[PDB]
């Protein structure tokens, strides 16, 4: 049994097992940090299965459970938010924060996400690149969507780029064991905070609607509404930072997609998602452990034995994606759905408002610097640790 996870190929392309395995061996064994074990699966049909099957449980506490590192044990012993939850507590909590999350309230939400972008332009627009190039993830694809979860959470104007800077502390491979933990009770001090503010007098966020909806009556405590709050921070941040760095990498690699897109900005949704299945930026979240004997393809996975359903070869699933290691937005989409946010009940909260920000972001970059360019070869770039899922640290681009 090899060690999971696995290390990216090269800096923009996923674990060369995957491919593999897909081919000869679907369903296998991997041994975890622990030396414990887990099956590993890779076919786009049987993903889905491990995602939706009732069999199967996200609950941490259960023998089993797959934690790929040794944060991730101690983690799973404190009380769980939805994200760790099985029918009915999963949709009882999730149900409290999802109505902001809807493509109605999306859709209400695309001038203040459009307005959020243009203004992060605008003041590289008026920085300039004159004496040279400046990093597009910490003057854009950081602030983005950190900005607006921030706002959507209740958090004030004056304090998103302070907050901004902590949240990126949190996940910076540069930082320390010792800072990262700083950082992040940092934040869950001062949602702590932010709760009991809008608890004596609430807002339009979503923490606000918490407070009334849920606290006050008492069916969830302050506490509770702290942690459903960190953890809509946490869950997908720092992927929205790597896809829209990957997304700008990409078009630099591809000239006549990227031609296509300055031609018609509206093709950015369908840009979009060619991206959110080629690079799988969230590999490591479909994760179960069965709550009784089932079986997967030609394999027998034994009650409290710990599944991990990759989304990432999902994706590059052949049998499903015609020419799967081509990024091409023009590809002819077969009927099963790509994977890049899950599948499921749990399938991302986020899914919608991601996609927005992303189209967003994509139908006015380019409108914005026509001439926005990758300033270094882009055998060079900065993509994180090939022990990590895959994304990149800093961008010199130049307009
Ligand atoms: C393009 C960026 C994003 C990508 C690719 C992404 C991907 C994912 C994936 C693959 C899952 C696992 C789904 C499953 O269990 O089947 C997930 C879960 C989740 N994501 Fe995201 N996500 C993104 C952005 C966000 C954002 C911006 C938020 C917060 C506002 C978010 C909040 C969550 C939450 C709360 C869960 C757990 C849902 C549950 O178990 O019920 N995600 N995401």
């Amino acid at each position: 049994a090899p060690s999971f996870p696995f290390s990216r190929a090269s800096g923009p392309e996923p674990p060369a097992e995957f491919a593999k395995l897909r081919a000869t061996n679907p369903v296998s064994q991997v041994k975890l940090f622990d030396g414990s074990l887990a099956w590993l699966v890779t076919k786009h049909k049987d993903v889905c299965f491990v995602a939706t099957s009732e069999k199967l449980s996200k609950v941490r506490t259960r023998q089993g459970f797959p934690e790929l590192g040794a944060g991730g044990k101690q983690a799973a012993k404190a009380k769980p938010t939805f994200v760790d939850m099985d029918p009915p507590e999963h949709m009882h909590q999730r149900s409290m924060v999802e109505p902001t999350f809807t493509p109605e309230a999306v859709k209400n939400l695309q001038p203040y996400i459009q307005r959020t972008v243009d203004d992060l332009l605008e003041q590289m627009k008026q920085k300039g690149c004159a004496n040279g190039p400046v990093d597009l993830v910490k003057e854009f694809a950081l602030p983005v969507p950190s900005y607006i979860i921030y706002t959507l959470l209740g958090v004030p104007f004056n304090d998103l780029e302070y907050l901004t800077q902590q949240n990126a502390i949190r996940t910076n491979g540069s930082s320390t064991a010792r800072e990262a933990s700083a950082a992040n009770q940092e934040l869950l001090d001062y949602l702590a905070i932010l709760v009991e503010q809008r608890l004596v007098e609430p807002k339009d966020d979503i923490i606000s609607k918490l407070c009334t909806e849920q606290v006050k009556p008492g069916n969830i405590d302050k506490s509770d509404a702290v942690q459903i709050a960190f953890l809509l921070l946490v869950a997908g941040n720092a992927t929205m930072v790597n896809m829209i760095a990957l997304g700008v990498a990409t078009l630099a690699q591809h000239p006549d997609q990227l031609a296509q897109l300055k031609a018609n900005p509206s093709l950015a949704p369908q840009f979009v998602e060619e991206l959110c299945r080629y690079h799988t930026a969230s590999a490591l979240a479909i994760k179960r452990t069965a709550k009784e004997d089932v079986m997967i393809g030609d394999k027998l996975v034994r009650a409290n034995e710990g599944i991990i359903a990759s989304n990432q070869s999902a994706n590059r699933d052949e049998e499903v994606f015609e020419n799967p290691d081509e990024f091409n937005m023009n590809r002819k989409w077969p009927p099963q759905d790509p994977l890049g946010f899950g599948f499921g009940d749990h399938r991302c909260i986020a899914e919608h408002l991601a996609k927005a920000e992303l189209t967003t972001v994509f139908s006015t970059l380019y409108q914005k610097f026509p001439d926005l360019k990758v300033a270094v070869p882009l055998g060079k770039i900065n993509y994180t640790p090939l022990n990590r899922d895959v994304g990149i640290v800093d961008l010199p681009v130049i307009f």
